[PDB]
């Protein structure tokens, strides 16, 4: 599984041809099924011998060297399967020795507004591909949404800091070019109440199971029952959940009812069955030839007695399932008032990792990219991630503190109008021939506009920009001379008190003797207004619940991010709203023409199968650089 595995380290299927290949080879798609083999088998190949060795420039010429028998015969199709694979940015992408030429000419001029993962990866393409680029970046750094915090012997991300699974993740690949050191997630999570008691295992486990089974229902109601509408609305998944949970209640409260009525019946019959032996034992009393008249009352009596004594056994046979019944009654609730804190700290945790309230997500699509997660543990980058962007900006033309205010574009050509922001006085006018937009969503979609565009862009892309949903998530950094906390243990949870605020730091972790404390939901717009010192003490309040008053010291530093408040930012990343779906990350990948296309996108929110990562952001780089040459260079 050699060629096997590197299709597949590449998101593709390696037995036949993708719908974007079928295009770029027409010849071969709607040809003898036997060249598709071979162009399958080369371009399984060339990803491989690529994928062996990322640090070094893989030339047609090498690749047709180390290519074997027929194969490396059809010269011709090797170089057209190569071409292919590099312009799309399938090789050679990244960082990695080039071993052959760079020309000193560059063809065609392109403006790349914003210097994140996505803008840094479509420049060293275009650089690579011989065209002359430069990056426009606001801030006084580059990564944008990776930013790593770095003092002393203190390293801590504030932006993206996990690699969700190396198994088809490109990320793989600048990983061993950058040599960021990755470290597998241990998931072991104790969860601690609000006065800092610890959720027993049996607990735990049982509320995570009713999360579970809650979502799938979810999903069922979704994919099978389509009830994705309601009232003329799109439903949310908070929505629904809030709904499933009421009808659990009402289960509840239904078996509950029965069982009442199952012992009101049975005391009832107790209550008259014991009125009728009162009654027999009155007419035992009343009853109560001379040698036949005490031959008769004793017939008589002993008649009496066995039903008497008779019914005193079906008596018994109640007065039994009576006790039993009320020693085995049903739940008295779905969920106890703890029980469902309990599960409001799932809740955050889904809202965390989606970076918004679950009543905001789509219920229908909220997990439109599930079908394309990679295979593996979660990795956390021990060095910072800011070593990615950082050494992908080497070698590149970026103008930092340079803050594009206006894109006009006309079918002669673009210029991108900036302002220093360090002397909002001068302001730059750059010319170009293409413009590669990578500013965030959630930049494009604020009121009134950070950047004008000339003409103003079509209706068909601003709606879907203000359909599309833009999280928020935070996170306060916690740096201490020492570790009080479990180190074999890299996360545990703080159960809020309130639904409302279930994501007000219900979250620690670490990996130095650092703890990050995540603020997740509704409370992370609303934290970001409380000062960096009240909300580190709120935090040193939950530790010491949990630990001890005693064994929390005062931190030595602290950040806090506010993404919300980042005017560069204006969030941390989408997520597909109620009334959105995964077609509007398409209509953000369009590029728009004034009868040759000048403006062009790329950012986390223009990749449908990976939003909101730094992978996606990455692959919409390559994808742009790609269409961009296409279009110039041919
Ligand atoms: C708190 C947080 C946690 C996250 N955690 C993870 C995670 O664990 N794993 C993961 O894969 N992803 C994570 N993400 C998401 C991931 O970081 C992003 O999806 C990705 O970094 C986005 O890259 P981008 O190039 O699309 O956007 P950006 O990185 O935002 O790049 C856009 C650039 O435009 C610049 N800019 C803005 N306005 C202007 C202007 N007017 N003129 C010039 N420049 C401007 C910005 O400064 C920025 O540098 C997280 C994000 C956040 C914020």
């Amino acid at each position: 599984s050699g060629v096997e595995g590197a299709a597949f380290q590449s998101r593709l299927p390696h037995d036949r041809m993708t719908s974007q290949e079928a295009a770029c080879f027409p010849d071969i798609i709607s040809g003898p099924q036997q060249t598709q083999k071979v162009f399958l088998f080369i371009r399984n190949r060339t990803l491989q011998l690529w994928l062996d060795n990322p640090k070094i420039q893989l030339t047609f010429e090498a690749t047709l060297q180390q290519l074997e028998a027929p194969y490396n015969s059809d010269t011709v199709l090797v170089h057209r399967v190569h071409s292919y694979l590099e312009r799309h940015g399938l090789i050679n992408f990244g960082i990695y020795k080039r071993i052959k030429p760079l020309p000193t000419k560059k063809t065609g001029k392109v403006i790349i507004i914003g210097s994140g993962v996505s803008g840094l990866a479509a420049a060293r393409q275009l650089q690579s591909f011989g065209m002359d680029v430069t990056l426009l970046e606001a801030r006084d750094r580059v990564g944008g949404r990776v930013a790593t915090f770095r003092k002393g012997n203190y390293v801590a991300d504030l932006g993206a800091m996990v690699v969700t699974g190396l198994g088809g993740n490109p990320m793989a690949v600048v990983s061993k070019q950058v040599n960021m050191e990755l470290a597998k997630i241990k998931q072991k999570c104790p969860l601690y109440e609000a006065n800092g008691q610890a959720v027993p295992k049996e607990k735990d486990e049982m509320v995570e199971q009713e999360f579970n089974r809650l979502l799938e229902a979810t999903s069922y109601l979704s994919h099978q029952l389509d009830f994705n509408v309601l009232n003329n609305k799109p439903v949310s998944l908070g929505q629904a959940l809030e709904v499933v949970i009421q009808l659990q209640e009402k289960h509840v409260k239904d078996e509950q009812i029965e069982h009442w009525k199952k012992i009101v019946k049975t005391q009832e019959e107790l209550k008259e069955l014991l009125n009728k032996m009162v009654n027999l034992k009155e007419k035992i009393k009343e009853l109560h030839t001379a040698e036949f008249l005490v031959k008769s009352k004793h017939r008589d009596l002993t008649a009496l007695c066995k039903e008497y004594d008779e019914l005193a056994e079906t008596q018994g046979k109640l007065e039994e399932k009576l006790q039993e019944l009320e020693a085995n009654p049903p739940s008295d609730v779905y969920l106890s008032s703890r029980d469902r804190q309990i599960l409001d700290w799932h809740f955050a945790n889904l809202e965390f990792a989606n970076a918004t309230p679950l009543s905001t997500l789509s219920l229908k699509h909220w997990d439109q990219d599930d079908d394309f997660e990679f295979t593996g543990s979660h990795l956390t980058v021990r060095n910072g991630y800011s070593c990615v962007p950082v050494a992908l900006a080497e070698g590149l033309d970026i103008k930092l503190n340079t803050a594009v205010r206006q894109v006009r574009y006309t079918a002669s050509g673009c210029e991108v109008i900036a302002v220093n922001t360090r002397s909002t006085s001068q302001t730059f006018i750059y010319k170009c021939d293409a413009v590669l937009c990578t500013l965030p969503l959630g930049v494009l979609k604020q009121q009134p506009p950070a950047v004008q565009f000339v003409p103003p862009l079509p209706e068909w892309k601003t709606s879907a920009v203000q359909r599309m949903g833009f999280g928020n998530l935070n996170k306060v950094v916690l740096c201490f001379d020492r570790v009080f906390w479990d180190p074999s243990v890299n996360l545990f949870g703080h159960v809020g008190s309130t639904t409302a605020s279930r994501g007000e730091l219900f979250l620690f972790w670490n990996l130095a003797p650092i703890l990050l404390a995540l603020v997740a939901g509704e409370a992370a717009g609303i934290m970001e207004n409380i000062s960096d010192d009240v909300i580190v003490g709120r935090c040193l309040a939950i530790l010491k619940g949990i630990f001890g008053s005693s064994a929390v010291p005062q931190p030595k530093e602290t950040v806090v991010s506010r993404w919300r408040a980042d005017p560069w930012a204006r969030g941390s990343y989408s997520y597909v709203a109620a009334g959105s779906s995964g077609n509007d990350y398409d209509l953000m990948a369009q590029p728009i023409t004034p009868p040759i296309p000048r403006l062009f996108f790329a950012g986390e929110h223009t990749i449908r199968n990976y939003p909101a990562t730094v992978h996606g952001a990455l692959l919409s780089g390559l994808r742009e650089a790609g269409r961009i040459a296409d279009q110039f260079l041919g």
